[PDB]
């Protein structure tokens, strides 16, 4: 069993559900931006979903990232951005402006505030439906927001069942071509996936990096080799390189087991 810097860790065979690795697998910790995995999952599960539906970037999304100095997809207010592009903005650069736009769009209510509260409730419902007991969401971006390496791994596994989700998370780079306030086509600067495993770990297919003041450095990873898919989560590692080596060690162990 490898030694990892993360205080929390878990991994299972994605296809069979058999546990391959544990380290405080059921101990609750802050999740930070790995929360975005649930945001995507909820969106992709909407009955009224339309990937080509365009959303107008509101000033509120922009002010939101500035007010928190948070990660962003650099969405320009006034631009028309499709739900599909928003999913890439959410998952690759970990855009909190994109998350807001998605929560606003798929939450139920007559005001943005109401729809956001509704969206987060949808996130908790999704967790309950998965039979989880150690996961709770207080936000749509991860900015009372906790989970565990096991719970998060199950959430990711469920999300990986959606082909669109799988496509997004394994994409290393994506350039959004948005529609300007005046009808023009804008070529945004290229979005790069923050998950370094996609290029460092052979077979890597996901899923999403995460971090936060309390969550520290997190990573939900997945890779396939020989038709065998290992999916796991590392919570509260000590750094970006450490989170990656932690995941690498667990995956190698899981494949050799």
């Amino acid at each position: 069993k490898p030694t990892i810097a993360a205080v929390g860790g878990y991994a299972m065979n994605n296809g069979t559900g058999t546990t391959l690795y544990t380290k405080a697998a059921d101990t609750r910790r802050s999740t930070g931006s790995t929360t975005k995995i649930m945001t995507a999952k909820v969106v992709l599960a909407q009955s009224n979903l339309n990937l080509d539906a365009k959303v107008t970037i509101q000033k509120a999304y922009s002010d939101y990232v500035v007010a928190n100095n948070a990660s962003q997809a650099h969405l320009i207010v006034g631009d028309k951005v499709t739900v599909r592009q928003l999913l890439y903005g959410l998952m690759l650069p970990s855009g909190n402006d994109a998350a807001y736009a998605l929560a606003d769009k798929y939450g139920s209510g007559s005001t943005r505030a109401a729809r956001v509260k509704s969206f987060i409730g949808k996130m908790n419902t999704a967790a309950t439906n998965l039979g989880l007991h150690n996961t709770h969401f207080d936000s749509f971006d991860g900015i009372a927001n906790y989970s565990t390496p096991r719970d998060l791994t199950k959430i990711a596994s469920s999300a990986m069942k959606n082909s669109t989700f799988r496509t997004v998370v394994k994409t290393k780079a994506y350039t959004a071509k948005t529609v300007t306030k005046t009808g023009s086509i804008r070529t945004m600067d290229t979005w790069k996936n923050t998950n370094g495993l996609l290029s460092s770990y052979s077979g890597a297919i996901g899923v999403k990096t995460g971090s936060g003041p309390e969550a520290k450095y997190c990573l939900v990873f997945a890779a396939t080799r020989g038709g065998k898919t290992v999916i796991g989560t590392v919570l509260a590692s000590t750094s970006i390189p450490a989170r990656e080596s932690d995941a690498t060690k667990i995956m190698n162990y899981g494949f050799a087991l």
